[PDB]
């Protein structure tokens, strides 16, 4: 079996120590920013600039840093059951990558929970799409958040498990 281990951080994931970082992209590969979000600012080496079908993800080896840009649905677009599809396809395409390279520790953001969620509340409906995709992983995954009252959510939703 195949056994993974989840942590939540509040945080920037441009700080991040595990092996790889998820960027939830556009499907121009850019983060939320452009070229203003952090993580491109601090890793413009680790985006090539190609497109990216949604409910898939490419792997970038930058030399200080490793990146899997990620594309979850935009809800303001898609309907909610197909828009749900494209968020377990993303998280499952992830997890691929994270097998094919056995990377031991990932650091991921909860996909479509921003810009993409249609200003609703996904938390746990991407959390589980997650832990679905990263349960077939031996890996450590650093689950990211920025707002502090998700936090308490993801700490309580990663608690329950088992």
């Amino acid at each position: 079996m195949k056994a993974p281990s989840y942590h939540v951080v509040r945080g920037d994931i441009a700080t991040a120590t595990e092996g790889v970082i998820i960027n939830a992209a556009n499907s121009k590969g850019q983060p939320g920013g452009g070229v203003c979000g952090a993580l491109y600012k601090k890793f413009p080496e680790s985006f090539d600039l190609q497109p990216i079908e949604v409910g898939k993800a490419r792997l970038v080896k930058g030399a200080a840093k490793h990146i899997i840009h990620a594309v979850g649905p935009n809800f303001n677009k898609v309907s909610e059951v197909e828009g749900d599809k494209q968020l377990a396809e993303a998280y499952e395409s992830i997890a691929k990558i994270v097998n094919d390279n056995n990377y031991k520790s990932v650091a991921i953001p909860l996909l479509s929970t921003g810009i993409f969620s249609g200003n609703k509340d996904r938390l746990t409906q991407s959390l589980n799409h997650l832990l679905t995709a990263l349960d077939t992983t031996d890996a450590d995954v650093a689950i990211y958040c920025r707002d502090k009252k998700w936090e308490m959510t993801l700490k309580e939703a990663v608690a329950r498990r088992e």
